[PDB]
């Protein structure tokens, strides 16, 4: 069902959740750590054009990433 449950403060968005399918590195550019005032904080990274990630930074593969890239920043 859904009904109303009125609760929260109209939310919107904040990222993908977490990268589900699997990402490799040599494929995108950098990356960049957020903030946990979103809904699911973590690490989202960006190809080299102009797509963006978002993954946990906690994951095997994605370590690897940040590992690579630079946390993109400023």
């Amino acid at each position: 069902g859904d009904t109303l449950g009125a609760s929260w403060h109209r939310p919107d968005k904040c990222c993908l959740g977490y990268q589900k399918r699997p990402l490799p590195q040599v494929l995108l550019s950098s990356w960049y750590p957020t903030s946990q005032l979103c809904s699911k904080p973590g690490v989202i990274f960006l190809t080299k054009r102009g797509r963006q990630v978002c993954a946990d930074k906690s994951k095997d593969w994605v370590k690897k990433l940040m590992q690579q890239l630079p946390v993109t920043a400023r």
